[PDB]
């Protein structure tokens, strides 16, 4: 089997991407944030505290003839941005882009933190990291990908995120029309439950490539590119008037600037992030200070290849017995 779904930016900055997902019988379609940095499929629901719902579409398990309570199961997750959610668990039929899993754990939110309530466009998350990170207790549950994998034509999914435009998540096949050149594959460590890999270095603009190992995660659920402070300083030193602002919480730059590109290494290959991808617009409405899309990972404990990096590539998440990542230009 295969599936193919369009993923759409939630706003003019590409702060996140939403993908329609069918849950239950008859289908209830929710727009989920596909997150390769976590492993829970959770939704706003008929159980969510009413004051914490503000415009989201909800899953109502009582209206699904295939929903079953997973008795005794609870979940509770905290994300790297400080957000959180928790609740109870149903199993139900979940379809993405024509690919159907029966008996998928659908984690129903009873509580969500304020940043979820405030994002009216995100109805929940669909985690695509390794199932070892799933938070369901006392019986850990599998991701949608792990449940689909044996049925898929090939045990892979691909992320093709757009810059200020829709893109695609495919399951079970490589679309050889969706990228240029060849796909470079690189090793993955699953020891922390992430799609963790080692970039071979970077360049700033038209500068020379610096060969250096950068361990980090491929994370579609993180907006920005978080790298070591040395690398990030080297980037923003090429932008007149850029500075790290403790009050704003990262590097800012004059909105009048034209930004240089950023290149990262994948083995001997190179992915170029155009400068405009690194502009996240005014820090507050009408400001002439703009927020940078490359930020320091120093306060995080891991480097994060988030959407700023991934949207410059066609990315293969290869779930073969020994997982690997693939990157192609596009
Ligand atoms: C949608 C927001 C950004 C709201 N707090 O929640 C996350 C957090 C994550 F770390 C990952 C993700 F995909 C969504």
């Amino acid at each position: 089997s295969t599936g193919s779904a369009t993923t759409t930016p939630i706003d003019s900055l590409d702060d996140a991407y939403i993908t329609p997902v069918q849950i239950g019988t008859p289908a209830q379609t929710l727009n989920l944030d596909f997150d390769t940095g976590s492993s829970d499929l959770w939704v706003f629901s008929s159980e969510t505290t009413a004051s914490e719902v503000d415009g989201q579409t909800i899953y109502t398990p009582s209206k699904s003839t295939t929903a079953k309570l997973l008795s005794g199961a609870t979940w509770s997750i905290s994300y790297g941005d400080g957000s959180s959610s928790s609740g109870d668990v149903y199993t139900d039929t979940v379809s993405v882009g024509g690919l159907t899993v029966t008996g998928q754990a659908v984690e129903s939110a009873k509580k969500v933190s304020s940043s979820f309530t405030e994002d009216s466009t995100i109805d929940g998350l669909l985690g695509l990291a390794f199932s070892t990170l799933n938070t369901v207790s006392p019986t850990q549950q599998k991701t949608f990908f792990d449940n689909a994998k044996a049925s898929l034509d090939s045990p892979v999914f691909t992320a093709d995120l757009g810059y200020h435009a829709p893109g695609t998540y495919n399951f079970g096949f490589i679309d050889t029309t969706a990228y240029t050149g060849s796909i470079t594959y690189t090793a993955v460590s699953t020891k922390q439950g992430f799609w963790e890999w080692t970039s071979t270095g970077y360049a700033v603009g038209s500068g020379t490539f610096k060969s250096t190992s950068i361990d980090g995660i491929a994370d579609t659920g993180t907006t920005l590119l978080y790298l070591p402070a040395t690398v990030v300083s080297a980037y923003w030193a090429q932008v007149s008037g850029a500075k790290s602002s403790s009050s704003v919480g990262g590097y800012v730059f004059p909105c009048s600037a034209t930004l240089p590109s950023f290149t990262f290494g994948v083995g001997s290959a190179r992915i170029v992030i155009p400068g405009d991808y690194i502009d996240f617009g005014p820090i507050s409405t009408g400001s002439s200070s703009c927020f940078g899309g490359i930020q320091s990972s120093a306060g995080i404990g891991i480097n994060i290849f988030g959407d700023v990096a991934l949207k410059a590539a066609f990315v293969v998440f290869n779930g073969a017995t020994t997982p690997t990542l693939g990157f192609a230009s596009k």
